[PDB]
Formats: structure tokens, sequence, C-alpha cells
């Protein structure tokens, strides 16, 4: 039973109605940066005792923190910005949340309703700008609609395939006095009538049947399984099917497990891509068959019966055409299939030990490998040490690039929502603000931003946020002085011709530039640099043991390449397994 | 004080709420064609005792009748159609009403809300289709919004620059029971804050000043003056400025008046186009400077100070850049200027008799002329006889083409809203259904559809409507067996090479085809054909004296050309004054 701060017959500002609408959704944290068009909302936030605001230093930091909050908790992330330049600073995070299916509610202040369309001060038609990069958006045109629209926004953001919803609120609506009606029904008849139903036994029986008739089955799990950790684990016990995971699915099935093929795709392991290449049954659970994973679509799982379980009917058959399809929640499909598998256990007699042994041969012939040069620090090794010293229990956020791939390859995530990374859009600058949101959502967890030097500097201003909010955010900065992933493609395909990928100072070519330690010092954050591989273990331990925030500048040789690599649009026969920039 | 047919606490269907919403707007006549998605609305219409439905035989006839109703009365015309093929049949009339600024409210049934977007039975996304050809449109998503949206539709259609508004009503909303709230405020804050204010004396004084300083002033009046007949007439008394009128403005100033220059433009009189060509002050009242009137914009009124009074700020300076501009209702501007002119009468001493005499010389050297060949009926002469026998008091609707021009040139409209013609879009088939709407709105008036044989056959099915509704609609069919206006351009610019402009039967080339008398006979409408000019006067008199509907098939030589003609994009020096298809 909710307790309002206003009498049921007492008129309050629309901004107070909006804040209470957030309170009634269970919101405890927002990421709000004030401006003229949203001042009323910020005043109403100070009047709330249950909602805390984390003031970022850039609205892109605000939306990315809301993402990290959401990705690490399963709850919707809430960011708030003013009109115009505040709203446009949210755009990268909105697109990021849509491509990765992250539940997000973004609220933007807007000019007064009568000023809309007149090129008013700090006016941006943000509803038009963001229509194609949000799951849905709204322009509130009356204070009476605030309870309903906020409720619909949270429902749309969190139900079905999750995504971002933007709510544009004109300033005059924030000031207008009204008595809210919290009993209004939502106006989503089409959306609600097309929400997937529980999976029928008809479809679930056929899948278990295809499993018993197959000899080379491969699980292909992705971001849709983040809430099915227990069900997927039980499913693997009952079937013994090896698990290949996408970038977004990492941790749904434990990485340090015997049946784990780890990541597949462009930078997936040789044995995971091998398994899919030669499988006869592909169980595609919570995946969208993106080009990083499949390469050439015609060659992807070319001799496999493809079972695709997805909550979005539009994804089924979008790129790869399945044989069997189930449109529904993969959590429920796993539960139904687990019952059938448990009952018919002695009848089915499932044993894929011959297939698993064929894969474990590839696993030992072509494992993930890295080279140690003198006393230089291998980035892959630094992440393995972090995994060891944190016991694989840390929440990991990343930027985008080589360090992102190494953070995916060389850390054994035991649970979903430890892995917070921008996969579909791949937005640099995500790692630091995402760690802010993850730490606020999980204040007792070890939170480490494994960042690159290009990605880290893009939103370096959020170090001030970390200090002011006294968040124990650790930064493991893999510093190669380059835009590494673009540098790698220069080496492979452009004869190592450098086109603006060096991030240091060419006048002092052998100096680490910039000095990231002084960025941390500017914000009162203790920091250190490590260069010798012998010193790396104690340096990471110091970062972990030092209470509060900490930045560890880990210098790495830039000639490292992420391996293996299947070229874009290629097949398994095109996989690159050796070579670097030396 | 309105009297509802339901108790204020009694729930009724949304369809009954919609019909009462029409009743509360003063609606007495709708033009509604039933279908599955609008059956509920039609059931609710039979329960209304104050609203009469005129069932057309085609929804295009329905919307064009709503136009004729509106154009002839100043009230909004209301048409109703079912979803899908009913809605798409409204499209030509919606575009027609937008280009001519006709107040119109179109209501379309729609599939149930949950079916929208699923390619349901008879589903058309009519709101998307018609967004660019309506002033505004709505998709009603809750039964509670019906009172507000209907009120906003009528307000938007009739206020400012009038235009069509479409309201799309899903079938489930028509069936849902609710208690309407008729006190809801409209949500048009931007539109209402930008509605033009009464004209300031600052701007009105400057215009009267420019009048006293000019020696060759020309009034240039259009469709925006249809409600300023008295004010414009008083303005002409106080200034003695000659009046040139657009196609849409005909009748605002009486045609059979001494100061009337009649129509200007592509087929305007030589003296009207002369006056504008050599004017030093152009009073552009309620006009939009379209290409038919101006020709080459740089040459149009090239040596004139241009005063443009328009209620739409977007029209001021759109094609021609004025010197002085007033954004407001021309009715109020005329009233304000009339006060100034009346007070400073002896001070201003306005006399343009020198300019008027220079124009009356052109008026006598180059008047409107037509040629009589043997006993063949000149179409121009037929319209002059109709003018005489009706004493210039008939409501005239037309199709589009040569007959439309002759109906504009050779009938002296004494008041606005006697002239109902499609000017901006120029849609053939307008004349017959427009006469239906004009007769329903003016049941004691003489209503004559001056139609062409191509235009008349397009909506010939509305003859059944005329008989069933027992409307005294007269049809003066100027039958030249051709698509005359396109034929004229073939003669002038394509060496008379015929490209599908002959409407008769080439097997029986000298037979009148089709036999329009049998179309009228099929619908129990008395009819006659006249071919000899000597018989024309009695035939028209018989048409007028015979009570009820009547069709007069007036056979005309097809080689007639509308004269004069300024070629498209030409100047006054390019005017064509002689020649035909002989
Ligand atoms: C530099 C870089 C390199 C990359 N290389 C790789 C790579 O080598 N390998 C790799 O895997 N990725 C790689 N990616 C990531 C990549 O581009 C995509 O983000 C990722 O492959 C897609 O993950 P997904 O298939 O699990 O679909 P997601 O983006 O996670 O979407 C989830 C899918 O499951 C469905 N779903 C959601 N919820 C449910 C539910 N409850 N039940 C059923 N279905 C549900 C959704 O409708 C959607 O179809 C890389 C990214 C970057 C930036
Ligand atoms: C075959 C054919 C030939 C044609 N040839 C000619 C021709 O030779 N000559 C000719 O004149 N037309 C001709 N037309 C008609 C033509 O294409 C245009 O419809 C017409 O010229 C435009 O009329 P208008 O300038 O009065 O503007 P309208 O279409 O009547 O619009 C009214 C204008 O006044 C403004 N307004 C409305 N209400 C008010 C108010 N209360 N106060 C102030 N302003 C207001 C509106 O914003 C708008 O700018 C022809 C049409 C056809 C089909
Ligand atoms: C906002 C933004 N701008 C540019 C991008 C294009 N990319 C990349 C890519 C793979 O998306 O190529 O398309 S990765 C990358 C360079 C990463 O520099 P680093 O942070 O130092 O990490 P590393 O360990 O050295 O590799 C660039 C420039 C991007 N994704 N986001
Ligand atoms: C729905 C529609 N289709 C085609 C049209 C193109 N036009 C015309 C025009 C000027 O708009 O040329 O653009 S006029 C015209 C022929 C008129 O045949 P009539 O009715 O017999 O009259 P008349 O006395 O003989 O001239 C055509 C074909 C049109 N406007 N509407
Ligand atoms: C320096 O100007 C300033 N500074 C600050 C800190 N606040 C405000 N607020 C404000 O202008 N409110 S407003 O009247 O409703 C308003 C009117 C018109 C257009 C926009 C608009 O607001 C939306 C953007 Cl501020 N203005
Ligand atoms: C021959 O079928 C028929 N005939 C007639 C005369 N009426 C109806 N009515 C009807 O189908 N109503 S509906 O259930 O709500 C409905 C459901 C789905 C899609 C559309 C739809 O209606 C909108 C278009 Cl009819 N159907
Ligand atoms: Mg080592
Ligand atoms: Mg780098
Ligand atoms: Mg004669
Ligand atoms: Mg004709």
């Amino acid at each position: 039973t909710f307790i309002s701060r206003f009498a049921p017959d007492q008129p309050r500002k629309g901004a107070d109605i909006l804040v209470e609408a957030l309170e009634r959704q269970g919101v405890e944290t927002v990421f709000a940066y004030p401006g003229g068009a949203s001042m009323e909302i910020h005043q109403a936030l100070t009047r709330s005792s249950s909602i805390r605001n984390v003031l970022p230093r850039h609205e892109q930091g605000g939306v990315f923190a809301a993402e990290g909050y959401a990705r690490s908790s399963g709850k919707p992330g809430i960011c708030i910005a003013t009109s115009g330049p505040g709203a446009t600073n949210l755009v990268s995070g909105l697109a990021d949340a849509l491509l990765d299916s992250v539940p997000l509610v973004a609220i933007t202040g807007q000019v007064p309703r009568r000023m809309i369309g007149t090129d008013a001060f700090q006016e941006t038609p943000i509803v038009e700008v963001t229509r194609s990069i949000t799951k849905h958006n709204y322009l509130v045109m009356d204070v009476e609609d605030i309870p309903r629209i906020i409720e619909e926004a949270f429902f749309l953001a969190t139900s079905g395939r999750p995504g971002p919803v933007l709510v544009d609120v004109p300033k005059d609506i924030q000031q207008q006095l009204a008595i809210p009606n919290w009993e209004q029904a939502m106006r989503l008849p089409g959306y609600m009538s097309r929400m997937p139903k529980p999976p029928e036994d008809s479809h679930l029986e056929q899948i278990v049947r295809l499993i018993s008739e197959s000899k080379k089955p491969v699980l292909y799990v992705g971001g849709g399984c983040l809430n099915s950790s227990d069900e997927l684990g039980r499913f693997v016990e009952l079937t013994g099917i090896p698990v290949a995971s996408t970038l977004m699915g990492l941790g749904s099935y434990p990485c340090d497990d015997e049946l784990s093929l780890h990541m597949l795709g462009m930078h997936g392991t040789v044995y995971a891509n091998y398994a899919v290449e030669h499988s006869d049954l592909l169980l595609a659970f919570g995946v969208r068959f993106d080009d990083r994973v499949t390469g050439k679509l015609e060659a992807f799982a070319s001799r496999a019966k493809i079972v695709h379980i997805d909550i979005d009917s539009a994804e089924i058959g979008k790129n790869k055409t399945p044989h069997v399809s189930v449109c529904g929640d993969v959590k429920l499909a796993l539960q139904g299939m687990n019952k059938v598998l448990e009952n018919r256990a002695e009848e089915l007699k499932l044993d894929f030990g011959v297939w698993r042994n064929e894969l474990n041969v590839q696993k030992q012939k072509f494992p993930l490998s890295f080279k140690t040069f003198g006393e230089a620090i291998p980035p892959q090794y630094a992440i393995k040490v972090l995994d060891e010293l944190t016991d694989g229990k840390a929440i990991i956020s990343t930027g985008v690039g080589q360090h992102q791939m190494w953070a995916a390859q060389f850390y054994n995530y035991k649970k979903p929502r430890q892995w917070l990374s921008s996969g579909g859009l791949g937005a640099m600058g995500f790692g630091l603000p995402a760690a802010i949101g993850a730490s606020v959502a999980n204040p007792d967890a070890i939170v480490v931003d494994i960042d690159g030097d290009g990605s880290f500097i893009m939103n370096v201003q959020e170090l001030a946020t970390i200090r002011v909010e006294n968040l124990p955010v650790k930064v493991l900065l893999l510093n190669n002085q380059h835009l590494g992933m673009v540098m790698q493609w220069e080496d492979r395909f452009y004869k190592a011709n450098r086109a603006h990928t060096f991030l240091g100072d060419p006048a002092q070519e052998d100096e680490i530039f910039p000095n990231m330690l002084l960025f941390a010092a500017a914000c009162g954050i203790p920091a250190a640099r490590v260069t010798k591989k012998a010193d790396l273990r104690e340096a990471i331990q110091t970062m972990l043991d030092t209470p509060g925030p900490y930045l560890l500048d880990v210098i790495c040789p830039h000639q490292e390449h992420v391996l293996p690599m299947i070229p874009s649009g290629g097949t398994f026969n095109d996989v690159i397994t050796e070579g670097d920039g030396r």
C-alpha cells in the first residue's frame, strides 16, 4: 500500500505527480542533470524521500549510468535531462539501449506546449529525433496524462523485449496543478493483445523430440537468457548439450564450466564456432543471429536443424530461417522442456559424450592463447589476474574495442548481469558511467570498469561523479595508446597504414599520453600505473583492497591482436588464428 | 441549452456519444455511407431526431456533397465513411477541401484498436494516408476522448484558415459504453496562441495612406473574402478602386457592377490582367498568389506596392513578396479601414476616375467574346441565358474544364457562395454531388450544376441520390463530346494531335455518346436534349419551371476555346485573345 506525500484531494504540480508516478513504480534511483525546462522536476525530486538522484557530469553519462543500473539489476534505469542540448545528449544511450534490449525510461523536459514548433529557446523535437531509436516515446500534452503515460512507459520498457521509452514533458505541464488519478487504465490494446502466450506443450514436445534424434546438438544462448540462469542450468544437466554464448549472453551459463564452449562469433573461440559449424541441432535461445555471430548467413550452421525461441516474433526468421520456432519467454520454454526431459529421462536416454569429446579435442588443439613479451604486460593476462583476485564475482563493465573482447574472453562470469558491455551499437565511453550505475544498484559488489584509453577519455568527466557519490568503482585501464580495434584492422587489411588511430602525443612519442593518473587525481581518486608484468598482480590487489574508487593504468604493448578472428561476412574456414601487429 | 436523449449519468455507446457530439455542434445534415466498421455510428444516427443523413451512392459523392454543403452555407460539411475502401474513397475530397480552404469534418470507421497494424479486414492506415491532405486528423484511442476530439475537429475545421479534419474511430470505441464529459477543455494551446489578433490601427492607417498616395490601385480579392461581402462593398464605395477577383473569390464583389473587372489570371479578362499589370497599388485581400493568377511571378504586378492581408501567416510572402502585410481576418481589416476612410473622407479626397477610365477603355476594346456558328449552341451563350432566366440568383456548381471557365466568365454572381467550383485541386466530378449538398443546405434556392460530359459521368451515380432525396437539382450539361480543356491544349501546343480526349463512340462518330438522357431516365429524373440555338431559351426555361430535378443535355461544338488565355508561366504580353480548334 503506497503512501503519498499529498492528500488524495490535494492539487500538486505536474512535476510532483511525475515524481510520485516514479515512486509508485518502485523507482529508488534516477540519473538527472538539471536545466531550465526540467527545473520543476528537479525541485520535486528534492521533495521525495525515497528517490535519490545521482548527478552526472554529462547527460550521456546519465543515460549510460541508467543502462549500467538496468543491465546489472534487471530493473529499469531512469535518466532525466532538460530540453534541447540535454535531450540530444541522451541519444547515443537511447540507441544503445534499443539495440541491446535494455529496459530504460528517459524523461526530458520540454519547452511550454504553446512554444512547440516555434524554434523556441532550447527546443529540440526530441520525440521526432528519437522515434527510430526508442521502443516507444511520448509527448505529454496534458497534466492529466502523467500517471497513465509513466505507467505505460515502465510497462513497455520492461515487458516483452525490453527497451528504452522516452517521455517528453513540457514545462507548463510540470507547473500545472492537478489531482492525479492513479487508477487510469493503460491504452495499449494492440501491444497487450500481441504479447506472447505461455509456450504450448505441442511446440515443447517437438523440441525435446528433436534433441533425442540429434547427435551434434549445440546450445546458442544470448541476451534473452539473462533471467533464465537456473532454468538453462537445469536444462544442460538433463541434456548434456554444450553451451555457446553470444557477447550479450555471457554468464547465463557459467564460463568456468565443463560444458561451456564460451563465446562464438567473429572473435569467438575456435571450438565454439566449430561446434555450430558442424552441429545438426542448433538450439538458439534468446538470440538474434546478428552478423558478428553468423558471418555469412548461408554458411552459418549450414547442416543443422535450427530451433529459435524468441520473445519477439519479428526476430524469428529475420536473418536465419528456422525449422522449429517458439515465440515466447525462453524462461517458460526451458521450464516446460525441463519437465518433459525429467519425466522421460529413462525413456529418452540422452548421451552426447561422442559429440562432447569431438569438441573437447578442438578445445585442446585450439584454445584461447596469448603471448608474453619480456616484462611487458599482456592485456589478456591482466584480465585473468583480475578474474583470479576477484574470484570471478566482480561486476565488469567495458568500453568498446580490443579490451572489450579480452574482457569477454578472459574473465569467467559465473552469473548473468556481471557482464555489462555495449554489443549492438558498440558505443565507446560506456564503461565508466555504466560502472557508476552498476555500483549504485549493487553497492556491496566489486565493480570494475575494464576500459580502453580511447573509450575511457570520452566520458572521463564522470570521475567527478564517482568521487562525489563515493562509489567504490575500480578502473582497470588497458592502455595501448591506440584506438586498438581500428588499429588491428589497419594491420590486417590496410598494410598497417595508420589513419588517426594513435591517441598519444607524436611530439613525445614514447610518453604515455594523456596521463590518466592526473585525471583521477583531479577528482580525488587514488591511482597508480603498472608497466612490468611482475608488478601487475600486486597492483591489481592494491586496487581491490584500497577502499573506494581506484584507477589502475595498465600499460600494454599496442601490437596485440584480438584472436581468433573470422573476417566480416566470412565462414569458419576463414578464421584467423595467428598474427599480430609485429 | 442542449437537450440530450440520454440521462447525464446514463452510459451509452461511443457511437451515441459521437452523434450527440455532432448535435451539440449544431450539425443537422451528414453524408454517410455505411459499412462494417461504421455500422454503430449509423445505428446511432437513426436514433437522432435532429440529424438527417443523405446517403450518397459513392463516398467521393459523399465528401463532395459535404463540400457543396459547406461552400454554399459557411457551415462545416460532415461526411462519414466506413474503414478501408470507404475511407480511401474520401481522399480526393479531403485534398480538394484543403487546397480550397473548405471547412469539413470527415469521420471514418476503423477496425478495432487491437487489430490496428495487423492488415485486418478492410484496414487502411487512413490517418497516415491523409496527414498531408488534411488540416489535421485524429485516431481516437479511447471512448473518453470523443467529446474533446469532435469539438477540436469542428474548431480546427472552421477557425483560422478553414480546412478538412478527419477523425478515425475504431469500431470497439463505438461500442464501448461510457458517460461523456462535455466540459473537457480543448488541447490546442499552440494553435490557439498563434491565432491572428484583430488588426492594429498601426497597420490599417498605413494602408489607407498608401491608397491616397497611389494613382492606379487595383483590388485583388479571393476566397478569403467570402464572409466580407458587405465590408468589401463599403470599402469600394469609399475608395472607388476597381475589383479584380480570383476564381475562388467570384461574387464577393458583384460581377454585374460598374467597378467589377471580373476574373483575373490565366483565363481572366484582358482588362483585369491589364489593371494588375500596370497597377501601382495591389490590394491583395484573401488571396494566395497561385500560379494560375500570377503566371511568371517576377512579372506579376511588377510596378505595384503590394498589400497582402491574409489570415494564414504562412501565405504572406510565400510566392510574391509584399511591401505591407497584415496577418488577420480581412473582414476586420476592412471594417477598420472603412472607419478611417469614412472619417478622413473630405481630407483624403480619393478619386481614381482617371485610372478607372483607362481601364474602361480596355474593357470596351477587349471584352469577353464568343462566336455563333449557324444554329449551333455557343456554350458561353447558354450560360448567359441561364444567368438571365435565373436573374443571377442561382447557386452554381461546376465540374472542371472549359465549361467551368465559361461558367465563371459568363454568369454574374451577385453574392459569394453562389459559386461552388473546385479551383486548387480542380477535381472533375465535383459538380453533381456539390449541387446535392448545396440544395440540402439551401432547399429554397435555384441550384444548377453546370457540368461537362467528362466530369458529369464520373459521379453520375449521384443521380440516384438526387431522386431519392427529391432535391430540385438542375443539370446544365455542356456536352462537347470531349475532355475539352485538355483538347484545347492539344490544339494550341500539340498540333491538335488527339491523345485520348474524345469521349464518344468512334464506331458511331457523329452520335452523341453516351446518351445522358437515359442516365437521368434510369434514376427517374426528367431530361431533354437541345441542339439548335433557337430552342435553347425555352429548354432552359422548361428545366427551371419543371419542379424537382432536371437534366438538360446542351450539345455544343467541340472546337470552342476558352479565351483569353495567358500560357502557363507567361506574362500579360503573352495573352492569347483569338483562335479555336477550327
Ligand atoms: C567490437 C565488438 C565485437 C563483437 N564481436 C562479437 C562476437 O565475436 N561474438 C558475439 O556473440 N558478439 C559480438 N559482438 C556483439 C554483437 O554485435 C551483438 O550485440 C551480439 O552478438 C548479439 O547478442 P544476442 O544474439 O544474444 O541478441 P541480443 O542483442 O542480446 O537480443 C536478445 C534477443 O533475445 C530475445 N529475447 C529477449 N528476451 C527474451 C526472452 N525472455 N525470451 C526469449 N527471447 C528473448 C530478443 O527479442 C532478442 O532477439 C561484438 C560487439 C562489439 C562492439
Ligand atoms: C481549369 C482551371 C483554370 C483556372 N484558371 C484560373 C484563372 O484563370 N483565374 C483564377 O483566379 N483562378 C483560376 N483557377 C483557380 C485556381 O487554380 C485557384 O484555386 C485560385 O486561383 C486561387 O484562389 P485564391 O487566390 O482566392 O486563394 P484561396 O484558395 O481561395 O485561399 C484563400 C486565401 O485567403 C486566405 N484567407 C482565408 N480566409 C481569410 C480571412 N477571413 N481573412 C483573410 N484571409 C483569408 C487563406 O489563408 C488563403 O491564402 C483555375 C482553376 C481550374 C481548375
Ligand atoms: C563512440 C564511438 N566512436 C567510434 C567507434 C569506433 N571504434 C570501434 C569499433 C570496433 O566499434 O569500430 O566500429 S573500437 C574503437 C577504438 C577503441 O579504442 P579503445 O578505447 O582505446 O579500445 P582498444 O582496446 O584500444 O581497442 C573505435 C574508434 C565506437 N565503437 N564508438
Ligand atoms: C479527376 C480528374 N481527372 C483529370 C483531370 C484533368 N482534366 C482537366 C484539367 C484542366 O484539370 O487538366 O489538368 S479538365 C479535363 C477534361 C474536362 O472534361 P469535361 O468534363 O467534359 O469538361 P470540358 O468542358 O469539356 O473541358 C481533364 C481531363 C481533372 N481536372 N480531374
Ligand atoms: C537563460 O534563460 C533561462 N535560464 C534558465 C536557467 N531557465 C530558464 N527557463 C525558462 O525560460 N522557462 S520558460 O519560460 O517556460 C521558456 C520559454 C520559452 C522557451 C523555453 C523556455 O524554457 C525551456 C528552456 Cl529554458 N531560462
Ligand atoms: C463480411 O464481414 C463483415 N461484414 C459486415 C457487414 N460487417 C462486418 N463487421 C466486422 O467484422 N466487425 S469486427 O469484428 O469488429 C472486425 C474484426 C476484424 C477486422 C475488421 C473488423 O471490422 C471492420 C471491417 Cl468490417 N464484417
Ligand atoms: Mg603468463
Ligand atoms: Mg586503446
Ligand atoms: Mg448570341
Ligand atoms: Mg467535355
